[PDB]
């Protein structure tokens, strides 16, 4: 479960995955999660 608590991360987050980086990279700096499992509610799917 690819996760994030705001478009604004999301936003950079999916920025990060042009140059070819890691979501794990990216998310670990933006602010976004990868999590396993944890059905991410309506304000952390945004």
């Amino acid at each position: 479960t690819t996760c994030c608590p705001s478009i604004v991360a999301r936003s950079n987050f999916n920025v990060c995955r042009l140059p070819g980086t890691p979501e794990a990279l990216c998310a670990t700096y933006t602010g976004c999660i990868i999590i396993p499992g944890a059905t991410c509610p309506g304000d952390y799917a945004n």
